[PDB]
């Protein structure tokens, strides 16, 4: 086989020259060279069959992101396994070769509102179709959007997504977590297990504020103190959004805090367009339920140039086990590639 790093990566004969990129997942990702396509693609292996979390968020993975197909959200071009589950010990999963990802790009350079207008078209653009077939990302988040060289953009990792449960949503104060938490929704640590796509809206809106300013907006070291950067901005949520929360650690939580005053946006972001910070302020609303929704922020007019419902295509149908059948239904799952 070949080897990258210190470590087994059994892809030929299609996939050679194998480059390190990183880590991450249940570890390698590397560049390697589709010799069927002639182009270089990523590879990741996954080594999941130890622990059932592995095997879950895997699985789950696998499963949308061969029912999917949109141009901005990842995909998946092929799965090397072994030939039998006796002998399968990895799983590589081949996707497309991207040049980076928001995250290293906002380390390195100042976006100009024009790839920030269309990182952010792209972003709900993909978004949309995804909850169109009622699923949540839940984990929505810079390094999770890989750009090629010309600046298109892919959703990538799945792997925390679920499926849409808004009645079943309900949960006590604190209860966490999982998702990566400057992104999180505020509802999140207060009283929501995060089974509304009202829940990504709320990672955009983080996203879309720190393209303005290359600084995640909420940095919270630890988790109860994520709800203190969002209040601290946003300011202490009206009678009206208290009352949406019933749960009493929560909504007291909330009572026993000094009153914030709003900061406004165009003080926080000074140079950004001002229609940008009207949608930002739309997506970025402590209460879910008044928080905008995927299409409306498309047709929001700072996306105007961009818009055309046309063309944001929509799902053309919607979406507790040993890691056993688990590493049998993978198994089962990837045999379309053999
Ligand atoms: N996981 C994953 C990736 C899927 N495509 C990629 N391109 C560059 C870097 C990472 C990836």
């Amino acid at each position: 086989p070949e080897m990258v790093r210190g470590q087994v990566f059994d892809v030929g004969p299609r996939y050679t020259n194998l480059s390190y990129i990183g880590e991450g997942a249940y570890g390698m990702v590397c560049s390697a060279y589709d010799n069927l396509n002639k182009v270089r693609v990523a590879i990741k292996k996954i080594s999941p069959f130890e622990h059932q979390t592995y095997c879950q968020r895997t699985l789950r993975e696998i499963k949308i992101l061969l029912r999917f197909r949109h141009e901005n959200i990842i995909g998946i071009n092929d799965i090397i396994r072994a030939p039998t589950i006796e002998q399968m010990k990895d799983v590589y999963i081949v996707q497309d070769l991207m040049e980076t990802d928001l995250y290293k790009l906002l380390k390195t350079q100042h976006l100009s509102n024009d790839h920030i207008c269309y990182f952010l078209y792209q972003i709900l653009r993909g978004l949309k179709y995804i909850h169109s077939a009622n699923v949540l990302h839940r984990d929505l988040k810079p390094s999770n959007l890989l750009l090629n060289t010309t600046c298109d953009l892919k959703i990538c990792d799945f792997g925390l997504a679920r499926v849409a449960d808004p009645d079943h949503d309900h949960t006590g104060f604190l209860t966490a977590a999982v998702a990566t938490r400057w992104y999180r929704a505020p509802e999140i640590m207060l009283n929501s297990k995060g089974y509304t796509k009202s829940i990504d809206i709320w990672s955009v809106g983080c996203i879309l504020a720190e393209m303005l300013s290359n600084r995640p907006i909420f940095p919270g070291k630890h988790y109860l103190d994520q709800l203190n950067h969002i209040l601290g901005i946003l300011g202490s949520p009206s009678q009206e959004d208290l009352n949406c929360i019933i749960n009493l650690k929560a909504r007291n939580y909330l009572l026993s805090l000094p009153h914030k005053n709003k900061v406004p946006w165009n003080r926080l972001f000074p140079n950004a367009d001002s229609k940008a910070l009207d949608l930002l302020d739309k997506m970025l609303t402590f209460n879910p339920h008044k928080r905008i929704e995927v299409e409306q922020a498309l047709a929001h007019p700072y996306l105007e140039q961009y818009y055309d419902p046309s063309d944001e295509p929509i799902a053309e149908a919607p979406f507790d086990l040993p890691k056993e059948k688990l590493k049998e239904l993978i198994f089962e799952e990837t045999a379309r590639f053999q």
